[PDB]
């Protein structure tokens, strides 16, 4: 259980969506994070992964706000103090607005992954993971937006994937938090995106996974390709 109370974007700081205290508001400040009702700092599970609720958590609506970062540079995601029970992946997507995101409709975004980490260490069950080393991290996770990618307004997904239930179907809790950025600079590129509603599968092997058994056969991690 957790959020993403603030990042960090062209070494500028911009607070997040604190879901524990703007919802309790008529008019909370604007952020470039979305809204959502996940007040309670939970999850959206394996029955919601072809509900709007995956998208960008939720009951999620649009942030006002936009964060410029330049292509090639690093964003620092600053979450509440993470469970050490909830091991798993920290993943993170582009999706273009082809126009504003603080009007997009969210239903047609098509996220692209552009970072992913996994199973660090599974020598001893039930092993070391980018969400440990996250948590090592005073709590806070790290990407580089590719130096090659288009300029271009985009929502980025960040998510956690905690597996400590993920044995059981629909047991892999997602912690997904969406932020509008402007990258400016970069080059041409951009990757072929995936439907938030189609990122995930129930029965995929890194969602329905076992991390307290013998983990000689790694960690798969979910969603679609990682861009190069
Ligand atoms: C640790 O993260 C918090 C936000 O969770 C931040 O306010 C603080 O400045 C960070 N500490 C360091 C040493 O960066
Ligand atoms: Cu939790």
């Amino acid at each position: 259980h957790g959020f993403v109370s603030g990042i960090v974007a062209d070494g500028k700081y911009y607070g997040g969506y604190l879901v524990n205290q703007y919802p309790y508001m008529s008019n909370p400040p604007d952020t470039i994070a979305w809204s959502t009702t996940a007040t309670d700092l939970g999850f959206v599970d394996g029955t919601g992964y072809q509900s709007p609720d995956i998208i960008c958590h939720r009951d999620a609506k649009n942030g006002k706000l936009t964060a410029t970062v330049a292509a090639g540079s690093q964003i620092e995601f600053q979450w509440t103090t993470w469970p050490e029970s909830h091991h798993g992946p920290l993943i993170t997507y582009l999706a273009p607005c082809n126009g504003d995101c603080a009007t997009v409709d969210k239903t047609t975004l098509k996220f692209v992954k552009i970072a992913a980490q996994g199973l660090i260490d599974g020598s001893n069950p039930p092993g070391v993971w980018a969400d440990d080393e996250m948590i090592a991290n005073n709590n806070t996770a790290t990407v580089t937006i590719p130096a090659s990618y288009a300029p271009g307004n985009y929502v980025l997904r960040h998510e956690i994937i905690a597996l400590h239930s993920a044995g059981n179907l629909n047991g892999a809790q997602n912690y997904p938090q969406c932020f509008n950025i402007q990258i400016t600079g970069g080059g041409s590129a951009q990757g072929s995106g995936t439907a938030g509603t189609s990122l995930y599968k129930n029965t995929d092997p890194g969602i329905k996974f076992d991390i307290y058994s013998d983990l000689s056969g790694g960690y798969p991690i979910p969603g679609p390709a990682l861009f190069n």
